[PDB]
């Protein structure tokens, strides 16, 4: 149909969404792992 939908764009959007999910999750796991560590010695 050559309408426009270059699945490349659709393909591209799920890659960006997944990058965001990993970092989002990464931070919470690390925030907590470091949270129980008292890591946050930094609270000046």
């Amino acid at each position: 149909g050559k309408r426009s939908w270059d699945t490349e764009s659709v393909l591209a959007m799920w890659v960006l969404a997944l990058i965001v999910i990993f970092l989002t999750i990464a931070v919470l796991l690390a925030l907590r792992f470091c949270g129980i560590y008292g890591y946050r010695l930094r609270r000046k």
